[PDB]
């Protein structure tokens, strides 16, 4: 009844009225690649750095099960697929979202979506949380708040899954393709504070072929930031 | 993201772009009571007498896993649950459907839906096929054909599942209540040809509290038909 016409992602969709975390269900479960897990609300939603992710009724909280057959050196680019997909969908609904390295999607610097990619063996779980009609913490925003009107959840879901399937199909063919889309939708050219192994500032210049963020230190020297236990803040 | 608020039926929904039959997946699968299986299309959909059920894109093809804890003598009333739920849903979409004993729903004598209940012990599978926006065989009808425009499948789904959940809870509380709803929406008072173990005609007078159809033969005697390998045709 959902009417999806995708090739890999969304061939099957499992919906729960309530769940602890769609990412956790994807990890403890054995499901076919492309299967989408979605819930009206999550009681224990979480983000990167393992922080709480508010998941009230009205938002889009989903997880996608994947087993990407691509070189291990390319797998890290998977986190960008989710962010680009959200940006393309936002565009379809007249919203201009930008990517905050490495997984956040902001609108006028307000967080409207987050991406959480987790790995368990050869399985990869791509989790996406997008604010649509739900209330959000102060500082954040939603599609409803941006458009000043509710937006049918199914339509957004349909749009996002369709974009992700296309992006994924291309990813399997050539993992490098996603890079040009990320670069052209990412927030760069501004000064940022990085909290990884230590602490330093600089301009978010660009990301490289591996997906690492290129920071141009004031000393004209550079520092590459890898995805993981890292925090980025705009100064 | 479907936003169902049901207590039992629809706490979980599994969707497939394509499937052989939702009724077959609902059986051969371990699933919690209330779980709903739905697909855009079925390649091997079938009905009551094992005839093919055309399931193209545009209609609602679903199956519900159930394990009602009620006396075995009231289980046969389960098939009426689906038929009444469809009638109540059609009412909500300004359509006047009536029940053709024991599982069909007609609009001006044209079949708009069929109900197929299958058992496997304690586990019961309630299957429903409702023509919405799909092309239908000659003689049949659909919500689109009745209304003059397409009807959002999700809205019909939400409506049907919500009605089925309410009816099911009342059913577990008192299996007899569904009968008055059936009588009030079933086609009665007309002559029908019955094809069960033999062949006879008569007026479809009413149904008894077991769910058996009361046929009053021309002689003056009445004959009772139980759900099973029986066919009914309006004369
Ligand atoms: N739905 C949401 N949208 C944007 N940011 C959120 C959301 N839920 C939580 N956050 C923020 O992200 C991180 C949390 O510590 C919180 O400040
Ligand atoms: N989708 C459907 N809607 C209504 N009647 C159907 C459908 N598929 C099959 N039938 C009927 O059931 C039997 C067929 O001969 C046909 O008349
Ligand atoms: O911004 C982040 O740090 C990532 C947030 C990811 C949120 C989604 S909601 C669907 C899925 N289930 C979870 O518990 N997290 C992800
Ligand atoms: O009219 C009948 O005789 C019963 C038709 C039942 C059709 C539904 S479609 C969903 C489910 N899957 C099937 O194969 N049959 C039922």
């Amino acid at each position: 009844m959902l009417g999806l016409k995708t090739s890999i992602i969304g061939r099957r969709v499992i919906y729960f009225q309530e769940i602890t975390s769609t990412n956790e269900f994807a990890k403890t479960s054995y499901l076919e690649e492309g299967t989408v897990i979605v819930a009206d609300k999550q009681t224990m939603g979480h983000g990167r750095l393992n922080r709480k992710w508010e998941s009230p009724e009205g938002g889009l909280w989903l997880s996608i099960v994947l087993s990407p057959k691509v070189p291990q050196k390319d797998l890290p680019k998977i986190v960008f697929l989710g962010a680009v997909g959200v940006v393309e969908t936002l565009k379809e609904f007249s919203i201009d979202g930008r990517i905050k390295w490495p997984n956040d999607v902001l609108v006028n610097y307000k967080k409207i979506a987050g991406v959480l990619v987790e790995g368990k063996g050869d399985k990869i779980v791509l989790g996406i949380g997008l604010n649509v009609n739900n209330k959000v913490p102060n500082g954040a925003t939603s599609m409803k708040l941006e458009l000043g009107s509710e937006v049918p959840l199914l339509s957004v879901f349909r749009s996002l899954i369709t974009n992700l399937d296309r992006l994924y199909l291309n990813f399997l063919k050539n993992p490098m393709d996603i890079l040009n889309l990320v670069r052209d939708n990412m927030i760069l050219g501004v000064r940022v504070k990085i909290l990884g192994d230590g602490s330093f500032e600089g301009i978010a210049e660009d990301i490289d072929d591996f997906g690492r963020l290129i920071i141009r230190l004031d000393s004209g020297e550079v520092k590459k930031v890898i995805y993981g236990d890292v925090s980025l803040r705009f100064l």
